[PDB]
């Protein structure tokens, strides 16, 4: 998160983070033994760390379970990154409490003005690299289809949104990935690309869920 702010611990109950030895990627707990994330994030064993705050540290409240599957969308384009959605599957169920808890689906799409929370520990430099040990905040609007297209032309699919600020200063950023980005206490999006980090003129692009509630049901309901 660029020109964000430190979220404070526990805030965001639904923040994960995916670890491979390293925090490489965040999603979203949906419920006791899944997790939502980008499908850009696949890769074999993955970790899921719940309840984190300082991700170098054990403090307290976190939970380590292991991805038992890790269900990339079937029509996922990773040169597009169109239908960058997955859905992880805890080895065990989570126990939910007040620091982890599970964010819910939306059932209708978010409109353009609607401020929502992204989260993450990923990159806060716009030019350079510098991690953050805990969780970075940053309140931004989702924009319009116009903007998003003017800014992004040819690139836009219908599964994808822009929220940010034109003027640069404040985004998400590579870490941030598969994050979420929350509306009204629904999970809206995905974190999923842009160019750069906090450009200007360049917001960054999110998964747009509601295009996915159905098929996250059927999916969850089958396995
Ligand atoms: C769809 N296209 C083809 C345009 C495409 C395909 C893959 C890609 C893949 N490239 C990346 O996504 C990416 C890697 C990366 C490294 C650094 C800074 C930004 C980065 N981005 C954008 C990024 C990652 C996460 C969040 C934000 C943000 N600014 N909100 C930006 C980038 C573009
Ligand atoms: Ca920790």
């Amino acid at each position: 998160i660029v020109g964000g702010y430190t979220c404070g611990a526990n805030t965001v109950p639904y923040q994960v983070s995916l670890n491979s030895g390293y925090h490489f990627c965040g999603g979203s707990l949906i419920n006791s033994q899944w997790v939502v994330s980008a499908a850009h994030c696949y890769k074999s064993g993955i970790q899921v760390r719940l309840g984190e705050d300082n991700i170098n540290v054990v403090e307290g409240n976190e939970q380590f379970i292991s991805a038992s599957k890790s269900i990339v969308h079937p029509s996922y384009n990773s040169n597009t990154l169109n239908n960058d959605i997955m859905l992880i599957k805890l080895k065990s169920a989570a126990s939910l409490n007040s620091r982890v808890a599970s964010i819910s689906l939306p059932t209708s799409c978010a409109s353009a003005g609607t401020q929502c929370l992204i989260s993450g520990w990923g990159n806060t430099k716009s030019s350079g690299t510098s991690y953050p040990d805990v969780l970075k905040c940053l309140k931004a609007p989702i924009l319009s289809d116009s903007s998003c297209k003017s800014a992004y032309p040819g690139q836009i699919t219908s599964n994808m949104f822009c929220a940010g600020y034109l003027e640069g200063g404040k985004d998400s950023c590579q870490g941030d990935s598969g994050g979420p980005v929350v509306c009204s206490g629904k999970l809206q999006g995905i974190v999923s690309w842009g160019s750069g980090c906090a450009q200007k003129n360049k917001p960054g692009v999110y998964t747009k869920v509601c295009n996915y509630v159905s098929w996250i049901k059927q999916t969850i309901a089958s396995n």
